[PDB]
């Protein structure tokens, strides 16, 4: 049901945490050809997790779940906050701007943090 698919999509943001957290460590440490491989996989983590989404939005519209609509997307529009730094963070990558990558570490976690508080009431009303 969309429940069901509530928790697949909580659980693929939960590996989008595991793989941000080793990259930042790995940023950190200076291991850049590691950088690289997980900002392509978090890339394909935003993709699933964006599709999983709009599964889950489109099916409460077709239900007519007022309240479950409206949470998703409020909390759809502080995702794509989210996606929009992150690409903005692969381009610093890309451009050898490690200054502009560490800010935008700090800001994606600041933001993936909001969306979140918004997760507990739309399971409850899915
Ligand atoms: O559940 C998941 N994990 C995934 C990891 C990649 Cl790279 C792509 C899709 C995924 O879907």
């Amino acid at each position: 049901s969309v429940k069901s698919e509530y928790a697949e999509a909580a659980a693929v943001g939960q590996e989008a945490v595991a793989v941000f957290n080793t990259m930042k460590a790995a940023f950190q440490n200076g291991d850049k050809e590691a950088v690289a491989q997980y900002l392509a996989r978090l890339a394909s983590l935003y993709t699933r997790h964006e599709e999983l989404l709009n599964r889950i939005l489109e099916k409460a519209r077709r239900e007519g779940n007022k309240e479950a609509v409206t949470l998703m997307n409020e909390f759809t529009a502080t995702f794509q906050t989210g996606k929009s730094i992150f690409n903005a963070m692969v381009a610093a990558f890309k451009n050898g701007d490690d200054d502009s990558f560490e800010s935008y570490l700090q800001a994606l976690e600041k933001v993936t943090a909001k969306g979140e508080t918004l997760a507990d009431q739309i399971a409850k009303a899915l």
